[PDB]
């Protein structure tokens, strides 16, 4: 991803998330769109962002149904335009198979949400976490998300999946999390609120990105 | 609710969604609409259903996302006009909480998912689901979501929930669950592809009901 940096674009209008996008696009080269924008403005947004941005779209679902409802979401996703879906594998393994099916048959693919990185993620899923990323890794998944808040948990975590998985990391900033830290673990950050609540968007990813590249 | 009978409309098209929905109508009172449908013909479905069909409207948006997430989907799914949404368990009792709160600051319902349906669920949802049942009734949660593929854990969740709380089940029909075995536990039953799918929708609602009535 340029920059290492994905954008977690959770704006709920229309017209905010395409000047916050429009003012960080030359510092990212993927922007992350989840349900706060997709369920205020519609699916057709995604097709939007991808073709004014030719940017990368990962929709950051955090499909958690039963493998029948799962494919189905799968499938609208990918003919909305994303490039990838996060899925939680928290649901199990046929669940988590039916989302990888689907972007098998689209060309796409899927990312396996593992451990959460807010306060509540201690209570159940961190004990499950491991067995969830080696369940990952048995399915064949090559794509990860883990917590930017316990970099100790991401250690662990980029230690099951391999050198060779790709895996993005969410909580940087608002949730406590650090750019550099981080990184030592995922290959890139996801950023949401540090960069577009800021009264400079451009100048935050920025400073993001300075104290990345000194890495 | 209506016949103790909810249907899980996930057509994927407006067209055959209203046409199945009109021609059960007769049988039910409550509509679960899911991302299925949402993702596909978007938010304003919401409130075409509740306005046509005069019926209550419970969102199944399996919510599984951090606090400041959650409230947002929260708020945006009951702007769009649904009288309920269902939301997991798993993710911790900070995300419930927040859904909880939209709930009150919106004068509507939250349903807490404790253990689903599919086979997946054993792998890890199944040895959480009693604590988060638990952290249900800590939170004050009086809604809640139990699989009726499995009638002793239903059993064992509205144990701690108590009888005054509502309790809804999917996985009747398609999945292998029981009309009358899981209506021993739950006060409703979700019923999707048994009534959607059937030759003649109403015929199938009218079957379960039969059944229902016998109780
Ligand atoms: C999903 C999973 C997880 O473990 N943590 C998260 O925060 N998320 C999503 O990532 C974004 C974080 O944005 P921000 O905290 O930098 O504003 C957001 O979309 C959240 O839903
Ligand atoms: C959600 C949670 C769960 O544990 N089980 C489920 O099946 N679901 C949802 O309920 C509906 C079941 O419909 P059907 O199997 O009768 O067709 C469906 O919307 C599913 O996503």
């Amino acid at each position: 991803v340029m920059n290492r940096l994905i954008l977690a674009m959770d704006l709920m209008n229309r017209d905010d998330a395409l000047r916050v996008t429009g003012e960080v696009r030359e510092y990212i080269d993927t922007v992350k769109i989840g349900y706060p924008l997709v369920l205020s403005e519609g699916m057709d947004i995604i097709a939007e962002f991808r073709k004014r941005f030719g940017c990368r779209i990962i929709a950051d679902f955090k499909v958690a149904d039963i493998p029948e409802t799962n494919e189905k979401i799968c499938r609208a996703t990918f003919k909305a335009g994303a490039d990838a879906i996060i899925v939680h594998g928290f649901p199990g393994a046929d669940s988590v198979r039916a989302c990888l099916n689907v972007a098998e048959e689209m060309g796409r693919e899927v990312f396996l949400l593992t451990e959460m990185s807010h306060p509540g993620a201690e209570m159940f899923i961190q004990g499950a976490a491991d067995e969830i990323a080696r369940m990952g890794v048995d399915l064949g998944v090559k794509n990860y998300v883990g917590p930017s808040t316990r970099p100790e948990r991401l250690s662990r975590l980029r230690e099951i999946i391999g050198q060779d998985s790709f895996l993005i990391s969410p909580g940087v900033g608002a949730q406590g999390g650090d750019p550099g830290e981080t990184l030592r673990f995922a290959d890139a950050i996801i950023v949401g609120r540090s960069i577009y609540l800021a009264d400079n968007p451009a100048a935050a990813a920025a400073g993001i990105i300075e104290s990345i590249k000194d890495l």
